[PDB]
């Protein structure tokens, strides 16, 4: 029967065990403690007067290991070393985190999804799933004090960290870096006017989602038409949708085979949906075309 | 404050519950169990075989089982069962080892409309976490596959994990049914594969109002007006849109949010009233085109204030 369909995140336990608090001056934010290293946003070393045009090289050289206070719960972890890697600081501590899970650092591609463990003062608040926007921003829910929180994916027992939160744009969206400290998107960590490129809807994901609805027993939006890749794009682009490529249709191969619905035939269905709307109906409980589920997310939730 | 663009359906951090999940096998039937101190809780149908699910006689099936009939595994280690008993629709297996990861906890029976986080599990291993609401018709719209029974629902009340749900089955309409941690089903359902149907469901009015307050808190207040309504007049309109009747008790539950925004509950009802009769006119609330009903007054305070655990 139907499996049901929820926007689910990965269990956050393996990440919770790595969260700590990092303070420098009067600024306190979150850090990630793996083995004997603690990672956090480099702006932790900024003072109110340094946020407009900071020179992190100059601000950091003025610091020592003891300028940093890291705390795991109520216990202080002594910093015995420090270095800056792009927009992150790597603080070495004198004790290893026994809760460090198997892990790796990965830089995800726009359109891919991940789980965010929102934290404050080194303590977990909640977890939610989201997708990195085509324009590299994240439509997240973050309050002041949330910097340092991380995004991740879990494959079996291995945690793949892919994001660390740094800031909020004038438009209300969020931006951050991978665990190597490199920003996602054309952004810099300073309080200046910065804008993201034009965003688009993740076409691959909307299609994967339409397949999820079908494997779950719903087919009302299908039709007897088909389309070429080119003709589909001429329409989709009018609605601010990401151009679809042959690689994307190949990625949908498995889902296509499981449902018996050709990728291009599903594109024809999407084409009709964009042109006529849903006429008051819903798909998997939604009144809008959902784009935060990748083909992989669908196969894992609807078929293990 | 949150990033002015969408209220995420945030689940509670799941670590404390992940440390309580184990695998329970009886014969060829394997599912999930909850290990707290020296007891492992699981659905009683674990003692059932393929064809013995239409109308199993649990009391009699259990008689044929001994402690050795149960194989419990925490990770790659076997947990020796030294006792077993049935409590309503659950089994309580006593083991010779107290869970070193047992967190402070309590068992609570959730009420209609209230939400909780579900930790989907398979073979004793956590797979995902998501937020769910106990629908007015006593079912939940979850996401479960075979091997998922035994997975649990919970809330974290400060420093205490409050377990409120254990998964048992799926209904023909694609929704789910389960029990509290005392083994008592929510709703009139029973754990046997017979003809069972959930009643017609309604929109959780209390939650929709809570969500509108969250909108205001976030700065999305275009839908507010200078009027008010009577409880009776609101219900006359809302029930037309299949909304659950609003009660004075519900008004009181919204008290903290009403105080935070200075907007009287009936004044918010007036706004909701207009939204239902006039629609949103293409506008959005908290980045949504529809009125969300799976966020409770508590979920709102939790996300807006950034409560931690
Ligand atoms: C994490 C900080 C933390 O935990 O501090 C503990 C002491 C925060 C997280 C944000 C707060 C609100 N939402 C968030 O996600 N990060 C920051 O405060 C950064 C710090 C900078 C990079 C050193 N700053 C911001 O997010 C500020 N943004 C901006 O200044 C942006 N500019 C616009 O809003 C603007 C108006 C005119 O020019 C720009 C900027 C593009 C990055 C926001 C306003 C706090
Ligand atoms: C958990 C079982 C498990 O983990 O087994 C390990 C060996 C499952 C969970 C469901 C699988 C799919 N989604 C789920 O949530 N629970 C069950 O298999 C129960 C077991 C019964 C209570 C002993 N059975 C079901 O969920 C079956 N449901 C039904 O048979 C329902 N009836 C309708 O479909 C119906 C009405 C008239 O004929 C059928 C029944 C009302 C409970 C589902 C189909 C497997």
């Amino acid at each position: 029967g139907s499996s049901g369909f929820r926007k689910m995140a990965f269990p956050s336990g393996k990440v919770e065990g790595c969260m700590v608090q990092v303070t420098c001056g009067t600024t306190t934010l979150n850090g990630l403690w793996l083995d004997d290293t603690v990672y956090c946003p480099r702006h932790v070393i900024c003072t109110a007067e340094d946020m407009l045009n900071p020179n992190y090289e100059d601000l950091l050289i003025r610091k020592s290991n003891h300028s940093f206070l890291v705390q795991a719960g109520n216990v202080q972890l002594r910093v015995i070393g420090h270095s800056m890697q792009n927009c992150l600081l790597r603080l070495k501590v004198d004790t290893s985190n026994p809760k460090t899970p198997k892990y790796k650092f990965v830089r995800i591609q726009p359109g891919q999804t991940f789980s965010v463990l929102a934290c404050y003062n080194g303590s977990p608040s909640g977890v939610y799933q989201c997708a990195m926007r085509p324009n590299h921003t994240i439509k997240g829910s973050f309050l002041n004090g949330s910097c340092g929180s991380v995004g991740f994916n879990i494959d079996y027992d291995c945690v793949s960290f892919c994001y660390m939160h740094h800031m909020e744009l004038p438009t209300g969206v969020h931006a951050g870096t991978d665990l190597e400290g490199k920003f996602y998107g054309p952004f810099v960590d300073r309080q200046t006017a910065q804008a993201a490129g034009t965003d688009t809807t993740i076409t691959l994901n909307v299609l994967a989602w339409l397949y999820a609805a079908v494997i779950n027993g719903d087919r009302w939006f299908l039709n007897r038409f088909t389309t070429t890749l080119n003709d589909f794009n001429l329409v989709a682009m009018k609605y601010n949708y990401e151009p679809l490529t042959q690689d994307h249709v190949d990625i949908l191969g498995p889902l296509s085979a499981q449902t018996g619905i050709a990728v291009l035939d599903m594109c024809a269905a999407l084409k009709e949906l964009l042109q006529n709307g849903m006429n008051g109906r819903t798909i998997l409980g939604s009144t809008i075309l959902e784009d935060e589920f990748t083909p992989f997310d669908v196969v894992r939730q609807c078929s293990g």
